[PDB]
């Protein structure tokens, strides 16, 4: 009866539940290191990865990304020959880093070969439920065939799942079940773990095997990134904040005089039609080139590490302290009792 | 004698939107999982869904469509004894379909049950505002005495003491939910309730000890809430709202707010009481038209299969016994719905 | 010491919307329950409702209507002494009806009270912002010393210590509520309050020990809040907002965007007061028609409340009802949701 | 159990509270509001007759605000978004208007000493060493550098939200510590940088540290109503600093624009794009507008009125009593809802509400 009595024990935290407490600082925002190492083959100058979705990352996005010091993951919602071409395309553009997503399917190894042939630096085996036997067995197969290949497996939300995938041979683990802006998983399936807690629990375990974790989803301001990083993540992955960018796939859609870009979940009827969906379709404001959005994110990270007296991303993960707050805390934490006049480059 | 007074405020209650089901090790796919449940020795559903015995939800056409999706429908009692019998008769003739009927706690109650059973009703539901009553308990005994083979679903209850009381009265199944209803105002007019997830849980806890199943009834807005109700301990769930905008439900379509809509109302609302015949405990409204019951039920189950997939649950018994929740704040709720993106299309299972 | 410093944030407060009443075994139906209540040997009420002693809620006509429904009106003090004395007189010579009058702590308090006792007032209500004031305590004492029989309702307090203090000065009834009122801005303008549910309970905890009934005053937006207040230990509740749109309330009906409305305002707002800054605002509520249709919906909900708790009477309810606590999500589930509302119900707007 | 894993497993332990979370608990009172004392001592040479400082923002304080505040018994901080000689002129302008107290902000920069020199020459009564992060090595280094050169100068340093941080500035020479990272109405620090401590707790944790040394603290940011000020003082602050409640009064800088029939003034953060441009950047504030409130004397009379009310509610005769004794009760979001006007359509403006 022990499981029957534990159903409602666990409590979970999300980004907007917390604040990073300022700490003794000696280091200024321009001075801090934002470098990060996923592995031997995989080093990033900025801890950003653009999501593997048909409205977020194709060749042009992955390249603009890699030249910012970050990383692109080509979505798998295309042919095999096509993804391999675009992966090779990013590689011929200055010999820089590139990712490709593969689903746990029958044609998975066929896709992976063609991808390793095009010289991917990391494949991402993405699935709804990374804590699954099929997902384990696949990572085992792939680890067997390509012992040299960076393997990103997700998604997971628990310690148990983080361990299952590490042991199967995945060297980077991906955290997030249901925090995405376009995600309906928690609504339609009732399943999830608040992202902060899920980064924190998966990192605690992953820390032991010296394995890094990517916070995926739920990030809507630069300060969310800081929180996710400080809660244990090595790197964050973004969808919505990148979808509005000129280099992202999909052509600009006009709306109320303004310019927008389509942004849909890979699990939406829209993405799949090209069945019970776990995602929706919509649009985000046109934002400009990747370059200014990148600027605002990193600068936020830079100011947070400054506040936290963290010289590198390591010191931040291992030293940053949070403070929990109520919903009224959240109200104070955003602008309040003033009517906004101008748009800020980092706020709505 | 101070114990009762010092304890007025010790209990805490959780609901659907306070929690999330935690993903567990899975070796099963949504399609591989089984959603069948056994409610008793004569009542078995292929999907854990029951359409509410309300006058804007279930009549003969609703029950027939329900039974065909693998579920069940409860024919409401806002009609004549005779007419309700015909409706049960009608459902029965269309392929040996299952069907339930609602009966109130009155003096006409035995007379009404006599007809529904001669009509071959597969279960009766004694629905009341306060299922923890002598009036209810004595009526459940009275029926169980007369009809010892009859599937009795009794309610509504929100407590373990109450669930135990109706089981020892002879109830096969216990219906859980005081005040959780979408059209319901009980908690506002009378102050009384238990948050649904906790009510299902405390009750499932008692019903288990005796081998009795509970029915989660009310407060389900999306399919994820169904998984939560089942995972909390309910064998089966009862939906009003999610079903009222279906083609097979009674009533006609009307255009409102620029599209098609159906009338949805509470049985304790001023409207519904006029037809049937105290201070009202429900309101009258309308919900969007959704077309055939089939497409709705396909999303319902589809979400259920997805959840159980995430929970490594090959069947509903596993999900009841094993699923773990994690409590979350209001901010957790916001992360759990689509956010910070403008939606351009009604998704089949969202808004 | 350093005790006061470290305990600044220890306490926790709950309000009507924090909580639900748990359904209990019930032998009884709504129509069979008793809603009578006894404030004191002199004052007994057929229904647990007093109307607020404000200049836009209760004058003679309200007080008379209340009494006739089995409740009680408090005639506010925003008039002259001769005006309030004849207001009482009118209510009394209108069938031998119970009536109450407001008095504040000040110089001519005794003269007004003198005039009120002469006119046969049943209960004097010592309305002040801070019942736990030294000046309030001194005044309750003087009135008790002069009128050993007279019912004294003294308010307002939010703490067990204040309640204890009023009871010892001679108060027969204590009125509980700092800040929860619909028209009130005390909490906002002065940072000061206690959540009404915790307040009623805390004071009831102290008052029960001396057998003194408390009034849960302000904060009631629906029928169930009243069930909650009584179940938290109040003997009776006092309403202003729920009663302000009633036909027998002072104030003529005003037209605004076509719909009938009535003026409703705090007694500490600018208009009512005409040295200190306002602690109230001035507003408007829809017309509701006769008091009786409003009372019937109120008692109706109370009765359904009592039937769900298995309470034959209000003493059972006070001593036995159990609450359960919930988050914001639970309150969202507690109100009707995910449905367009078509028409108004007579008890939910 | 190790040294390495201490910080890791304390990450989520702390709890923060803010104004909207709590309520002051009424206590026995023998004192009427008009009898209480709102006088407050920040240091031997800096006594305020009312507990209110006009924040040092370009949309808030300049000579006219500073003058008007002082004549009410408060203080104004001339902002630094202007030249050195200009800022000293503003100071002299206030000092040559009846020897009114004035303070003036200075950041941590090479010219800081040049500026400080110029302000002291103008008889400034306090320098506010104002920075985004009070707990920075530079800020401590500056306080020390200034204290050394000006042993009698009043040095108000900010901004911090922790006892650890508050101890550093005190040990470095600040007479008065300013509290608040993120609570500001025009602030986005918490959104863009993720960082902050809820202001009520922040005021409390710092006051706890500071009172051991006999040092006052300033609640800076987050006050929307007079009641919030009272919570802030009762949480341990000697005095509050206000932006948005002062931003839209006659004496504040800015023209009177009008939209939809009503009067407004611009109010922007100092970390906003607008404020920076005056002297790509990654802002930590936003620009907007607030209602025109009219002459300062009205906002101030309402403010001090709320305070006296709450002190009477708390049986406080002076602010020291309130700091030492005031108790809070914690509430939820249904309580905050009950704590505002509800279920009535408000038909006119209370001078102190909305
Ligand atoms: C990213 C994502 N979910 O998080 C996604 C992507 C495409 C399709 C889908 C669909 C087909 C809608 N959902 C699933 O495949 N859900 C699912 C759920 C549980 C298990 Br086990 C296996 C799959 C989901
Ligand atoms: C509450 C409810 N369903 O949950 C319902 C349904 C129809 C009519 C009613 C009416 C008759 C308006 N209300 C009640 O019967 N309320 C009620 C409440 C407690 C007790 Br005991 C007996 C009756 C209620
Ligand atoms: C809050 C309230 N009734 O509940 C009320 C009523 C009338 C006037 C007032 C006024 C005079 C505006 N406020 C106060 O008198 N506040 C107050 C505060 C503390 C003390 Br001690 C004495 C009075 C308040
Ligand atoms: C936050 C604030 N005042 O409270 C303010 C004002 C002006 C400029 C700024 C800018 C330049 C945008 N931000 C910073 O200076 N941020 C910052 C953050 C951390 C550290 Br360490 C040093 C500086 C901030
Ligand atoms: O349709 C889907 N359903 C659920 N999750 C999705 C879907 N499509 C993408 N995601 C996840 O959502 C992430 C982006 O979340 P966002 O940055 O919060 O917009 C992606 O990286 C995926 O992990
Ligand atoms: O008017 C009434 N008052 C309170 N609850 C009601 C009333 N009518 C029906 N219900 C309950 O609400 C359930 C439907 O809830 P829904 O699925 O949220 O629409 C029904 O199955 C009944 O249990
Ligand atoms: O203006 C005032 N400021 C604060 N509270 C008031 C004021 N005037 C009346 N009250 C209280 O508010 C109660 C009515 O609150 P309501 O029933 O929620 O409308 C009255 O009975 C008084 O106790
Ligand atoms: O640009 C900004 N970003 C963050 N905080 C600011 C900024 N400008 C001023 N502040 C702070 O916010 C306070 C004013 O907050 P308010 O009274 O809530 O408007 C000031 O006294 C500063 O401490």
């Amino acid at each position: 009866n022990a499981m029957w009595e534990s159903k409602f024990v666990k409590e979970g935290l999300t980004f907007d539940d917390v604040l990073l407490v300022p700490a003794k600082s000696d280091v200024l925002p321009r001075e801090v290191s934002v470098k990060t190492v996923l592995s031997e083959s995989l080093q990033l100058n900025i801890p950003l990865i653009s999501a593997g979705m048909d409205t977020v990352t194709e060749a042009d996005m992955a390249i603009a990304m890699a030249r910012q010091g970050g990383l692109g993951i080509i979505h798998k919602n295309m042919s095999i020959e096509q993804q391999a071409e675009q992966v090779d395309k990013v590689k011929r553009s200055g010999g820089l880093l590139v990712g490709a997503a593969v689903g746990v399917t029958a044609d998975a190894m066929t896709r992976i070969d063609a991808l390793v042939k095009a010289s991917v630096d990391a494949i991402v085996l993405d699935t709804a439920h990374g804590h699954s036997q099929g997902v384990i067995d696949k990572v085992k197969e792939v680890r067997a065939k390509y012992p040299s290949l960076n393997i990103i497996a997700g998604n997971v939300a628990t310690a148990e799942a983080t361990k299952a995938l590490i042991e199967a041979g995945a060297n980077v683990v991906k955290v997030g079940i249901g925090p995405g802006s376009i995600c309906t998983t928690r609504v339609v399936a009732g399943v999830g773990v608040p992202q902060l807690t899920a980064v924190y629990d998966c990192a605690t375990e992953a820390r032991k095997h010296g394995i890094p974790v990517i916070a995926d989803g739920g990030i809507k301001y630069s300060g969310d990134m800081v929180k996710a990083l400080a809660a244990g993540a090595h790197v964050v992955m973004l969808g919505s904040m990148f979808a509005g960018v000129a280099e992202s796939p999909g052509e600009t859609e006009i709306y109320q005089g303004r310019q927008f870009k389509v942004y849909r979940g890979m699990g939406s009827v829209g993405a799949m039609e090209k069945l019970v969906p776990e995602g929706i379709e919509g649009r985000v404001p046109y934002k400009g080139p990747l370059a200014d959005t990148v600027h605002q994110l990193v600068g936020g990270l830079r100011a947070g590490m400054g506040y936290c007296g963290a010289q590198d991303l390591e010191f931040l993960r291992e030293n940053a302290q949070f403070i929990r707050m109520s919903g009224a805390g959240l109200l104070e934490s955003h602008p309040h009792h003033v009517q906004i006049t101008k748009e800020a480059p980092n706020y709505s």
